[PDB]
């Protein structure tokens, strides 16, 4: 997989971020994870959190899997980076996302992530607790 440019345009939620993408605005969602939606339980803290994380970014960048790019919403379907860290991995660590939504063919980081989750249950961190 390859990191490719993006500027932040708006967050939106734990999982979902407005970003530029080749110069046009898109509705990113992030692969292999699921955020509580703003309404829930932890759904306020991760909209925070992701939003933190992209704000304070120099430096925003998406990776997109082998498999789909685009969902049946035209939501984009990457791994987003802030600096370099994972936001998606970083959700699931801090307990703010299950890994979800493994579909064959867009699923690389499914064990890196399922490891972080194992970490964040252990620690009964947020959803885990
Ligand atoms: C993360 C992801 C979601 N989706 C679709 C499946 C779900 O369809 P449904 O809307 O019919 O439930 C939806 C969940 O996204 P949200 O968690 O943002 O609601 O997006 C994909 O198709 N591929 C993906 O990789
Ligand atoms: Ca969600």
């Amino acid at each position: 997989l390859h990191k490719e440019p993006a500027t932040l345009i708006k967050a939106i939620d734990g999982d979902t971020v407005k970003l530029m993408y080749k110069g046009q605005p898109m509705t990113f969602r992030l692969l292999l994870v699921d955020t509580p939606e703003f309404n829930e339980k932890y759904g306020p803290e991760a909209s925070a959190f992701t939003k933190k994380m992209v704000e304070n970014a120099k430096k925003i960048e998406v990776e997109f899997d082998k498999g789909q790019r685009t969902d049946k919403y035209g939501r984009g379907l990457a791994y987003a980076y802030a600096d370099g860290k994972m936001v998606n991995e970083a959700l699931v660590r801090q307990g703010l996302a299950k890994v979800a939504y493994v579909y064959k063919g867009n699923n690389t980081h499914e064990q890196l992530l399922r490891k972080a989750e194992a970490q964040a249950k252990k620690e009964k961190l947020n959803i885990w607790s």
